[PDB]
């Protein structure tokens, strides 16, 4: 079977950027050992980066891909090997919230009404 773990992309990162806070740092490390125990022949990780609709896609597919890479490289840094996992960055596609904050206008609330879109998903196979 296949684990799934979310991670809040606004933990992990400050706007714009892909170097991990520390506060992602410490929830990386708290499921290092769940992803830790994967299977030595047959396991694997990916770690799809995703953003929220707000700006351009182009950018944000890009952005995506960096916070990917970057919680990669935590991984592998504390221990996963470097062929067992490996990065994507899916930018706004595959939104989490659907058409339900299509109404919503004003900035602020609309940057909380999307805020589960903006996550890092880590698949683990086997």
């Amino acid at each position: 079977a296949t684990k799934h773990f979310t991670l809040k992309s606004d933990v992990l990162f400050n706007f714009n950027k892909a170097t991990l806070k520390p506060e992602g740092q410490q929830a990386l490390d708290q499921l290092y050992t769940q992803l830790s125990n994967m299977d030595p022949k047959d396991g694997s990780a990916v770690v799809l980066g995703y953003t929220d609709r707000i700006g351009s896609e182009a950018y944000n597919q890009q952005l995506s891909e960096k916070r990917a890479q970057s919680v990669v490289d935590y991984l592998v840094a504390k221990g996963i090997p470097a062929g067992k996992i490996s990065a994507r960055g899916m930018g706004e596609s595959n939104p989490v919230t659907g058409n339900t904050c299509d109404n919503v206008k004003a900035r602020a609330a609309l940057i909380d009404c999307l805020a589960p879109d903006r996550r890092v998903e880590i698949e683990v196979k086997g």
